[PDB]
């Protein structure tokens, strides 16, 4: 009640990674969740989205096996969502049960803080010596007129059945996913967006390729593209932009960012600062600025995924109960893979990143092919590759892909950027034929050099 | 006739690679092929059995669909046939103009040293400063009784129509590959091997993997299996071991091996050492014993691959028309995918080639699962992975994958190696997710450690 080393508030990918480690560590760990372990990513997120992907990638694979001479023949959405509900159900049940196979305490509820050192959680208050705030996000929904007759992520994934016509309103990683699998099961997909071009944060050439592939595979996009409201037509649901454009959906899906669960915290009982934003600042060690607080996870208002979360837990667990007083997690060259169709991935900085954070110092290298996947297929999408490189040493600061395999391809890139890799490192290794990844070894001229 | 800066002998990719890089540093080229540009892999390797291998991943992904609500559902082997071919075509023709574009002098032809720097073509005697072997391999047959009812790889892609039941002869990368190809296309297969596991060379994890995956799939298999003839049956031909054992077969593939073609070559007549195996030995230079004369690819007998072939003479090429007289390829930790179904690959040393050479010193590291690419399959194959690492910092030696991806998952893990990667390296890296590579990166307690 007092007694705790830990508390950890969220059964998220963070609050199970640092409530996990500290009872390993033989801690006395106390874990807060208002709703199903797992959090994010297990429930609603990470898990249903890729098994989703699956069953989109199985799909492309049916209209693409005749081409190879493969006699195959559409979407049982109802038979993929119970699927894909009893695998994340055994999942959630696995952390239900490795829980108190730790000797965790594990208290349901909605947990806030009352003073510094202490929460409630429907009347019961609880301290420690140490409390990490890992709390997450939801789904933005803007206040805009007939907002709410769209709906998020969340209902993406509550959906009993295959919508017809969708619009996806926002551009970033799950507008773009939630795009991908929609149209992949033959229904009519419109993503809009603010931008000039999709998955702003990352590379023009990727942006440029997700457009190409999207195009090709039949799905309207809209850039520059302000939404001021949403209302009823005949039978369906209307886009109204800024200037008055207008669009007959039986979906619209809100995608434009989450925001942190830090709202009633009770953040100003314990005097923890917290931006106008709800992230909450933290040290590179997740240190806020009250002593034995700490935040982890999407509320820090770092990289918003899952093993960023988890890393950042375990490594905070090692400094608090481990002695390894300087363990922090390194935030540079976190590797990610947006789930389109094919899927794209990156580690590092893209062009024009890299030339924000360094000079006209810029040596980037890139190719377009379509991979043998596609060999006897009409019009397969196509591969991009750029590899961004700085200095006279040609340090790559940048790795970028789309394309078939992306998904898989890059972790060891990951490991070689973080080593500080250089052109040379990855030109003296031998390629692996045939595939697509030796493409990245074997770039020969680039396209662009300091003065470009 | 005598003023060639470079003759490459073989169109291959040793040949072909040599030939590109010489011709672009602006050197007078001759290149020599007996048969079609592009070599093994581009005609009977690495592409008519990748664009196979496809075909097959299709075949599963239809049979897997339902599973994932996907309602889907058989080989037109023909079709796949006329498709590889039309695509293996645009290759050669693309080698045929690109050799004409770089201004290289195409002989057709099978060249034979006359002297330490001469070749003879069908009558015609050519000179240069720097003759580069290149003349890879071709499929064993042994002189077994009835050897001849067997094909070979090159007689697998020669195949207008599907076989019904095979026999495949050896249990090394070619044997498992065409297996996989045969299985998931419906045929019965079975694989006979002299070893006691498949794939020998590989670590032990990745071999009894594949024979789960293997036997899960359908495929028999029979090991420490010498056949010691093959004879003619009641429709088909049967498998005689060396004990007495029979196997009713619709067609039976040797894959027990590659010979370099090195048999008719003048080496003798050029003073160029052989070994008996008929392959050239070299230094780290690609040069053989006599100045002037080089050889890259298969005959060498170092890594049998395509990517080994090209940057070796690339790097050649380098060395010899542009000062970099220091240029060779790095043969260590050359980075390779088997592309069974689902593939596998690795980098570096297996457990067993790890302790021979560097002793009781290894930390290693394991893991299996099945990933999420089956979450909604009865029984998808299984995953596996092994880190070997060495001394006290866990230098990784090792990396070693079978499953969904593999086919993709090392070349950047390859780098890191390359670089000589810890296990902390490995594990300061922030995973993927989902997916399965991120394994690798989050390997926690090891299964052995040095005793
Ligand atoms: C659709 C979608 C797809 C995604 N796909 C990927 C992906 O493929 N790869 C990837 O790496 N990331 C992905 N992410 C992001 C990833 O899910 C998050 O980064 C990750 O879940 C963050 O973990 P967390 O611990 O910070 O928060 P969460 O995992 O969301 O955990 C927070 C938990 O705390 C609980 N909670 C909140 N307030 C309280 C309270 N005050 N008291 C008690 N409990 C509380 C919540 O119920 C929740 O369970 C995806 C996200 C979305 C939405
Ligand atoms: C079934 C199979 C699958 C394979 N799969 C892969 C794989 O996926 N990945 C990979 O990296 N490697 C693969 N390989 C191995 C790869 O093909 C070889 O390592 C590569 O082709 C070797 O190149 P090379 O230049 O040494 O020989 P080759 O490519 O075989 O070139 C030799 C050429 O020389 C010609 N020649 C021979 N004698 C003479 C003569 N004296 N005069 C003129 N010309 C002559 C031949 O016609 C031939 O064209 C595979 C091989 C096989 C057979
Ligand atoms: N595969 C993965 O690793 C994975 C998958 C999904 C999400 N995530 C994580 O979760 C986060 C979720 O971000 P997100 O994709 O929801 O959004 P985002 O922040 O990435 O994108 C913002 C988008 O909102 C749009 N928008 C905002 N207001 C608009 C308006 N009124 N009219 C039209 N468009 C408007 C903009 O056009 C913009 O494209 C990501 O940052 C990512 O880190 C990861
Ligand atoms: N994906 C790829 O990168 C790829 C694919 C295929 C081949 N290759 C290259 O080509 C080379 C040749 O491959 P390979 O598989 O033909 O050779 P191999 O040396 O790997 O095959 C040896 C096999 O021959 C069998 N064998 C020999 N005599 C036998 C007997 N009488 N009875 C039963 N079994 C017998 C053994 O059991 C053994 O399994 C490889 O070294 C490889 O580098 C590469
Ligand atoms: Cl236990
Ligand atoms: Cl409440
Ligand atoms: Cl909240
Ligand atoms: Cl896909
Ligand atoms: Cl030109
Ligand atoms: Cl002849
Ligand atoms: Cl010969
Ligand atoms: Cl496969
Ligand atoms: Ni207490
Ligand atoms: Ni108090
Ligand atoms: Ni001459
Ligand atoms: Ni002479």
């Amino acid at each position: 009640t007092q007694h705790f080393d830990l508390i950890a508030i969220g059964g998220g990918s963070g609050g199970l990674a640092v409530a996990e480690k500290a009872a390993a560590f033989g801690k006395r760990v106390a874990l807060i969740e208002s709703k199903a372990l797992g959090g994010t990513c297990v429930n609603v997120g990470c898990v249903p989205k890729k098994v989703m992907w699956y069953a989109s990638h199985l799909a492309e694979a049916v209209r693409d096996a005749p081409g190879f001479g493969v006699q195959a023949s559409t979407l049982d959405w109802p038979r993929l969502v119970a699927g894909r509900d009893r695998y994340i159900g055994a999942i959630n049940s696995f952390w239900d049960g490795y829980v108190e196979r730790l000797g965790i305490t594990r208290v349901d509820g909605h947990a806030r803080f009352v003073d510094a050192h202490t929460i409630e959680v429907e009347g019961q208050r609880l301290s420690a010596d140490h409390i990490v705030i890992a709390t997450g996000g939801r789904p933005i929904v803007p206040r805009l007129p007939g907002a709410e007759l769209g709906i998020t992520s969340d209902g993406f994934f509550a959906l009993q059945q295959q919508p017809k016509r969708v619009a996806i309103i926002g551009a970033g990683y799950i507008g773009i996913e939630l795009a991908g699998l929609l149209r992949s099961f033959g229904s009519e997909v419109t993503v809009v967006a603010l931008e000039d071009r999709l998955l702003f944060q990352f590379d023009p050439l990727l942006s440029a390729t997700l457009a190409e592939n999207m195009h090709a595979q039949g799905i309207e996009t809209h850039l520059e593209f302000a939404v001021a409201a949403l209302e009823r037509d005949a039978q369906g649901t209307t886009l109204v932009a800024q200037d008055g454009t207008r669009l007959g959906f039986d979906s619209v899906i809100w995608a434009v960012g989450r925001a942190p669960n830090t709202r009633d915290l009770g953040l100003e009982a314990a005097g923890i600062e917290v931006q106008s934003n709800g992230m909450v600042p933290t040290d590179a060690y997740q240190n806020t600025n009250v002593p034995g607080v700490y935040a982890l996870g999407d509320i820090t208002g770092r990289d918003q995924l899952t093993p960023v979360a988890i890393a950042a837990g375990r490594r905070l667990a090692e400094r608090l109960f481990d002695g390894q007083s300087e363990r922090k997690l390194d935030y540079d060259n976190i590797p990610t893979v947006v789930f389109a169709h094919p899927p794209l991935s990156k580690v590092g900085l893209s062009e024009p990143e890299a030339r924000e954070r360094l000079g006209d110092v810029l040596t980037v290298y890139e190719t377009s092919f379509t991979p043998m996947r596609y060999a006897l297929n009409e019009h397969g999408p196509k591969t991009a590759m750029k590899l961004v490189c700085a200095g006279p040493e040609q340090r790559v600061v940048g790795v970028h892909v789309i394309g078939d395999g992306a998904d898989e391809m890059l972790q060891g890139f990951a490991v070689a950027v973080k080593m500080g890799a250089t052109k040379a490192d990855f030109d003296n290794t031998v390629a692996i034929h045939p595939g697509s990844a030796e493409e990245l070894v074997t770039l020969k001229e680039p396209v662009r050099r300091p003065g470009d």
